[PDB]
């Protein structure tokens, strides 16, 4: 009982653990996308300049 | 039935949890497009003097 009870929770824990990661993966990819599509459509250059005002 | 409960679940929650990423993929795009809409519409110049202003 306490086998199978354990055994069977940890093959479902595991297609949930590693379903966890699926999330995160997609999320960090649509992230960075976003991000990416936001840095060289503002400007590679103008990133450095607008930060660097201080006068 | 602790084994078809679960299971079936976590493929009812596989496909919500990626159903769940395709929504912020999706508004991911729209703030990325509409980002891009105005920042090169506006001035790619005008957004680095306009925040370099010090005097």
């Amino acid at each position: 009982r306490v086998k199978k009870v354990r055994e069977m929770e940890l093959i479902y824990a595991r297609a949930q653990l590693e379903l966890e990661v699926s999330k995160a993966q997609q999320l960090a990819n649509v992230e960075a996308k976003k991000f990416k599509e936001m840095t060289e459509a503002l400007g590679p250059g103008t990133i450095r300049d607008l930060a660097v005002a201080g006068p």
